């Protein structure tokens, strides 16, 4: 990994040392990144849901995680379960259990720096995997992308400037997320964020994370070229939110 600072430093730790599972999947791929597109299509709004407890941006529920999927599986064009667990309070059980509850595609979101992570979002059932910029080497995220590839995952790899942008699109991704919030700062970003979605090629699929938001802001973003949106602290505050951000 890189060299890091902070809490991010002590989570990429952790997950070096992450033990792996034994685990069979009850179903093949279903690409996350294809069905996206379908909804652009048809003119539906594609919220990723985003199920994790806390999160180091102010984030601390207790929601039951198969309710929240159940529910979701209606309006959302995904599910991305945070599995890390020290500062998100995530698992790969809570994983396990919503990937084999619904039916739509399943995004695994943690801090990946091996291959055995890729391993247990595959075995667990997720559909694709998280993989970010800032913490990997470029030859360690070319790596991991292609390791996903070979189970037939593409990856959704996480970027928060122009810096990570170059990287990414020199390895040929081709799902890239883009950040809201600073890692530098520890601050929202909007402006940045949208300079950067109009850095991306047509032909990659653009996804915009995001905590807070609303309808105005979805609109607004779908015109700029996004296609689909992850959504967290929102929607695990009020998950009914859903309906009127994609209404
Ligand atoms: C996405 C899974 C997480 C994300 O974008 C995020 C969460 C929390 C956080 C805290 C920071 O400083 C405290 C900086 C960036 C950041 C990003």
């Amino acid at each position: 990994p890189r060299y890091l600072k902070g809490w991010l430093e002590d989570v990429v730790q952790l997950s070096l040392r992450r033990p792996s599972v034994r685990a069979s999947r009850q179903r093949p791929i279903i690409s996350l990144n294809e069905r996206i597109l379908e909804f652009n299509k048809r003119n539906i709004t594609a919220i990723i849901a985003v199920y994790e407890r806390k999160s180091p941006s102010g984030l601390d529920v207790e929601r039951d995680p198969i309710e929240y999927a159940k529910f979701m599986e209606r309006y959302a064009v995904g599910l991305s379960i945070t599995t890390e667990e020290k500062y998100f309070n995530g698992s790969y059980e809570t994983l396990r259990k919503i990937a084999s509850s619904v039916s739509i595609p399943i995004l695994m979101s943690d801090f990946i720096v091996k291959e055995s992570q890729i391993d247990d979002a595959y075995n667990l059932g997720a559909d694709t995997v998280l993989l970010i910029v800032k913490i990997l080497t470029e030859r360690e995220l070319e790596s991991l992308l292609e390791y996903a590839r070979s189970y037939g995952m593409e990856p959704l790899i996480l970027i928060n400037d122009e810096n990570d942008l170059d990287i990414a699109l020199r390895i040929g991704a081709r799902f890239i997320g883009i950040m809201s919030r600073d890692f530098e700062t520890g601050e929202i970003n909007k402006e940045n964020q949208r300079k950067l979605i109009s850095m991306i090629p047509s032909n990659v699929v653009k996804v915009a994370k995001l905590g807070i938001s609303e309808r105005n802001e979805i609109e607004e973003l779908r015109k700029l070229g996004v296609n689909a949106f992850l959504i967290s602290s929102s929607l695990m505050r009020n998950p009914e939110k859903i309906k009127e951000l994609i209404e």
